[PDB]
């Protein structure tokens, strides 16, 4: 299936910034000019680089941007913010050799830690060893046997939890064993037979909920039936014909809304009605013509928006406000 | 002016959570059954002690709740729950000899910081010597001289930012100089003519707003001009008549929500219109009749909800759905 070819994050001043692997192998972005949901955009910088992955961007707790990617050495390289929305670092080796999107969160203590397929087909993450700051941790290995870009989420007592396409198709899962620790659980699988990277997020209610391209190209998801705890509910399709990765994000209200890229390579997207886990909408088209998996962020007037791979290649959006009509965002940018 | 008499957390699996003073002196607490606007209530639960200042909670970021109170012996004293949402862990003091609420947050590594004004009317703080856990550092002294509670924020930079009312009337502040310092900056003064503890809030561009009671009993307002950072824009008044702290949160699309006790001892609010940011709305009375300040949180539905002390000595809630009636949550509560 497709992969998301960009990450957003919320600026700590509220406006949404988006990172892309340009034509040049550079990692480039992009920002509104101003916190709202029609805000004019700077057009296209470059960080410089020469990447092979998509980047991954992730906000420190003090309000720093950090992004990671694959070097085309194979190392995770990693660029921050020298102080909030100000000036970057320039690239920095965390070494390595990384065959997926790197993934990243933050613990409890406010460390970042990243996730990678190594080239030995493993899981491995290493972590800032003091709150969102250098140095970092060595590469340590969760072993596994995996050919997803791994997904990340914090469950609801602090515990980061790692999604994985296994080699055997099935959903695989890993946890810390207690919040911010080094020792995590054993691989565990939710079976099915998936044909995407996993999407996950955390529910209001603080159940872990996980969405993937089934190999019947419906969307599927599964959800821990208490709060960050076993027993799963096991798959309930959510149908549809997909080709790319979903990606979801909770709305103003709480409500799960997830987005692929369809079989008619348009936009759709499907979500809770009512209330936060109320009964699923139909599928509906916002239209399009994508070659990437969707990205999504909520914008400071809590509104979601989305970001896409043009068949131009291009970076496009759309939002709610009827949603609103797509709109380029110009660019040259690549998948990896 | 009239004070806060609870408070109020969302707990990690998405209910709301209030503590408060019984007739007793002891602490009680009661919670939503269910994360929804339209949920059922607990009723009340004691967690004994025998105190003399409003609770503070707050969540761990590892999902247990945390209360702070002023003892009969005016030690600070805390109660934790020893699992996310699950039991507590009894009192435990903290020493020191304290004159107010205090009030608790979190810095960027996770490690809470609790606020008092001083038997000595000075700034005292201490924290977690590690992320959500014991030890606490020894007390330390900010020193100033005050009136009232303070109130704590954190900026979109991660610096603690303290408001307190000084002995001269004045709005003062004192922040750390670096995300987690234990290095402050001097206090600064921010003037005006205040009879009410502040209240601070985060605006989604990243700037910090206080909204105080004036010695005219007006409500009045004064802005970081730029995220982190003064110059403050100095104080307008957004009028009215009230006799309590006011308290303030963001709605859902983040425009900011103002309530207080009016004159009349109805609940009265005031928000920003069309988005953050846009121009404050009339006035507009939610009825009741309270003998507190009331307090407001955002629940899983994204919905505001407000807590106050009813003429009954009842709790009372009311929330956004047009409100709802007005609802008894009963018990039998106090003022300290
Ligand atoms: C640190 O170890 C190096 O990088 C890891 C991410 C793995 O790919 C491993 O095979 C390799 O030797
Ligand atoms: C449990 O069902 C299995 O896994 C799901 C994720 C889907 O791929 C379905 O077609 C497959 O048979
Ligand atoms: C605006 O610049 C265009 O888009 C960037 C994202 C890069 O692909 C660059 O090579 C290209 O010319
Ligand atoms: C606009 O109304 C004024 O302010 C409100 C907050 C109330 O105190 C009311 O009695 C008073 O007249
Ligand atoms: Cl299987
Ligand atoms: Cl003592
Ligand atoms: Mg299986
Ligand atoms: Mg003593």
């Amino acid at each position: 299936g497709l992969s998301e070819i960009v990450s957003v994050a919320n600026t700590s001043d509220g406006r949404l910034e988006v990172f892309g692997v340009g034509s040049d192998h550079a990692v480039w972005h992009n920002w509104q000019l101003t916190p709202y949901s029609n805000s004019p955009w700077s057009g296209w910088l470059s960080l410089n680089g020469n990447v092979t992955s998509k980047p991954a961007v992730y906000v420190n707790t003090d309000d720093r941007l950090e992004v990671f990617v694959r070097g085309s050495d194979n190392a995770l390289w990693h660029n921050w913010q020298i102080a909030p929305n100000l000036g970057w670092s320039g690239w920095q080796s965390l070494g390595g050799s990384i065959a997926s999107n790197p993934a990243v969160y933050v613990n409890t203590d406010g460390r970042l830690e990243v996730f990678v397929r190594g080239s030995d087909n493993a899981l491995w993450h290493l972590s800032q060893t003091a709150a969102h700051s250098n140095p970092w941790s060595s590469w340590q290995s969760l072993n596994g046997n995996i050919i997803g870009n791994p997904a990340v989420h914090i469950n609801s007592d602090g515990r980061l939890e790692v999604f994985v396409r296994g080699s055997d198709n099935a959903l695989w899962h890993i946890s810390q064993t207690a919040p911010d620790s080094n020792l995590w659980s054993n691989w565990e699988s939710l079976n099915g037979s998936i044909s995407s990277d996993p999407a996950v997020i955390g529910t209001v209610d603080g159940r872990l909920e996980v969405f993937v391209r089934g190999s019947d190209n419906a969307l599927w998801h599964n959800w821990q039936t208490v709060p960050h705890s076993g027993p799963w509910s096991g798959w309930v399709s959510l149908n549809g014909n997909i080709i790319s990765a979903p990606t979801v994000a909770r709305n103003w209200d709480n409500r799960l809304e997830v987005f692929v890229c369809g079989a008619d390579n348009a936009l759709w997207h499907i979500w809770q009605t009512v209330s936060h886990s109320g009964p699923w909408s139909s599928w509906a088209s916002l239209n399009g013509n994508i070659i990437s998996a969707p990205t999504v962020a909520q914008d400071a007037d809590g509104l979601l928006e989305v970001f896409v791979l043009g068949s131009d290649h291009a970076l496009w959006n759309i939002r709610q406000t009827s949603w609103s009509p797509w709109l380029s965002l110009n660019g040259s940018l690549i998948s990896t």
